[PDB]
């Protein structure tokens, strides 16, 4: 018996950590921007949102050992940064849809391959960027409805508290 | 001796249960959607009064089995959904004073049979409806001052409570 | 990137909603004819069933929302209501055997149609129901064998707790 | 201004009085017997309701003196003693049919004499005694479903708590 | 559908609202005129009936509004001002009596005309008018039987609490 | 309706069961001898594991007696019994590779057969059996590391708390 | 007056994230390797050290917003991945003297140009810098003196607590 797992398996979970890296990194600085911007309600969300990332991360490593595999954090993916704060969510949405259409493929190759722990690995993961899709969504449609300066204004914090 | 129930009381209970699951079922919808739409503050009052109107099935449903009716619960009366804010709380209005309507004539003909327990019982709801159209043409009306994007935003939340 | 489901799946959840519903108002209207009765203790524990449907639907109605579907609230599937203690569990074992039908249908689509995450909501729905399902048969397999009348008073309360 | 009533509604407050006190008394009796006989559950919830009785008899007598009217305390209505769980039930439910019948008419004759809160006292009295008779309904009902002896073995307690 | 009441309600409120102002002025001032002759405990509750006559005054006010009448708060009804204590107690009767004179007229204008959740609101008001008509008649018979020098040393406090 | 299950299903859950029970004994008895070689580390360690599995099987039992099937309980799998520390991993490993492999084509059969609750049950199980090969995997690569004596004395209690 | 930076400074805070960033993931990944080797302790320091590198980015990431340029999280400096615990160690202590180098030179250039604020945040990260390389160099000596494998042992978890 042998856990030396596919190596096109390892190949789909160093993919979704070069994916999640790149998330971690683009939530991290759009917190900082948009603290920087006055936004702090919507930098705060953001930095939740991207240590929420890092667990993802960690899981898809955790798992390429287990598969005696090699994780790489050398490389990351390409950053979407915004300059406002509606072009900060669509950033992350942009994001959040590669991750899911990675992670749907992914949960195919390894069904193929008989390797239905790492399937459902993507199957949970897929459910959370699935539920960061619908918040990212919500936010954009508030956005448009109430206007991006009335969306900056209930994300942003008073002076003496900000 | 025997509390066997007017048919015509029955059928004013029945009545009043068709119209109250719809209200329900209308109520819960626009919470969901409301939420979605990021308007949280205004979806959890809805499904508050969502919550409210089960109360009020309930009992209805009580006081038929007490009469030796039998409450029907299979139909539910029309729902109005609306596709925006104000939509919403102009369908939820229509719904309440649909009730209030129907409670006002089922009072007096409860009265008329002289089944004054019955009365009783639409005499409260017709209070309760009658404070739930105060709420919401109040709501109405400061939509209509402040404006309905001012009014989206003040029953929003920001994105990390939302 | 979209969430636009499945037109497909947006059925298949809103199946699901139909049958949801009309097992939500089924176990509630069975709970008031069980206390009429004096069935108190089955009484409780078919209000709390029909609670948990309440909150199977309430995962639907997200569902359809998120793929940015219509749900329809406006129709409940045909109700099952007994008239002695044994229909009631008869009534409400077919009613999961439906929904355990439905949502294994369900799954299947899901997963032909590539919506992972909707397929993963009607798993969770399908391992509840066979929960149901479990202690429904038990319930019936221990009225057959006590019989009918020691069941129902195994599950009456006496009358200063009634 | 006086508040001395109109003659026939401190007649229809005796009236209910009367009955009220017989209420008590055959509440009060079949307590001890039902004690005596073994069903101690079912003696308990008999006691409770003697006590309400006497709360409603309570209300009528303030009322009465307030319309500087004279209680009569003198006489109590027939009582109707039952030698068996059945007969008992059976008997209160006669008592509970007669109340309602009467508070039925009386709150007609304040309301037609211009008497609004006497009225409103035989309203509550009305509401309180449907919902016993309600309870007195139910327990026959689950009598002749279960049977007697094994309803009176439901409503008896074990040696080491009787 | 319209919560504009019909102006013979409207106006009826307003004229119990008249009464209503005062009666809070009334016993308000006999308040601080006890107080000052020594009769302090009296003047407390006095004034807590002041503070229960400002309780009805606020619910009519909210009444008109939701009715989309104009309260008016201009005027107020002739005061009965007593100047020792037995002539307050029966002022106060007064005033109480044209009270429950106007609610009771009030009642009967709102049911007839179906505005039955107005005619409840003046239903809860005459029978608390009633109990405080109660109390006073209580307190000018003892003031009679024991004599009013009695009943006033009764109703005033020592020096070191006065 | 029916829970009867498929005929090869319970093959497959009575399969595990063989397995599941001939593991619990296995790290039972591994258990026993560790703490009698002195490795009082290692031993608790493996008793918490055949807890583990205890509850393994508890669910199989609990899912072929809700499908109609009859659980043998009479017949455990073969045991590898280990005489040193390295011995004893090392033939755990090979019973947990034996698990993973059963019940990776038991998956695969529940779902082919429609049987998405019992697959379920396999996947939850396989992905146990994968996080306890990570942990014997690890032992025995630590062991080979720091050598067989230095891994023993990490596992060995001092004498006074043996 | 303005707090855009000197180009030159912004470069040296882009290097010293670049370097941290590296940092961060290098720890990281040794923190996973370890605890997968059994090394469970010095797994969970190398997992506070990757956290204490997260720190350091956020202060420069902070500190380049500050100054108006553009943090750079698109790249990450090479890591050095070890293969045992000394490799690791060894390779933990070579990314500390270049990030040590990195940091003097950083605040001599931040000095020469007369931002001082910056040239402090380099000389806080500079002391903390050499107190891990005081942690690293102190386990390889301690390593070398009681040997690799003794070394091992001692950052190892027993099997109960690993
Ligand atoms: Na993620
Ligand atoms: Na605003
Ligand atoms: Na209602
Ligand atoms: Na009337
Ligand atoms: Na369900
Ligand atoms: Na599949
Ligand atoms: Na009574
Ligand atoms: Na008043
Ligand atoms: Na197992
Ligand atoms: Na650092």
């Amino acid at each position: 018996g042998s856990m030396k797992g596919e190596p096109k398996v390892i190949e789909r979970l160093n993919e979704a950590l070069f994916l999640e890296l790149g998330a971690v990194n683009q939530y991290w600085l759009h917190y900082r921007l948009l603290n920087d911007w006055g936004y702090t309600r919507l930098a705060k969300k953001e930095r939740e949102e991207s240590i929420e990332e890092m667990h993802h991360a960690d899981k898809l490593i955790d798992r390429i050992i287990f598969l005696e595999g090699f994780p790489n954090l050398q490389t990351v993916s390409p950053l979407r940064i915004g300059q406002n704060v509606k072009e900060v969510l669509e950033a992350d949405l942009k994001g959040e849809y590669d991750a899911r259409a990675s992670y749907k493929e992914s949960r195919e190759i390894c069904d193929k391959l008989g390797d239905y722990v790492s399937k459902q690995l993507f199957d949970e993961l897929l459910a959370d960027e699935e539920g960061h899709i619908d918040f990212l969504e919500t936010q954009l449609d508030l956005l448009a409805k109430i206007g991006g300066e009335r969306y900056g204004q209930l994300n942003a914090a008073p002076a003496d508290e900000a």
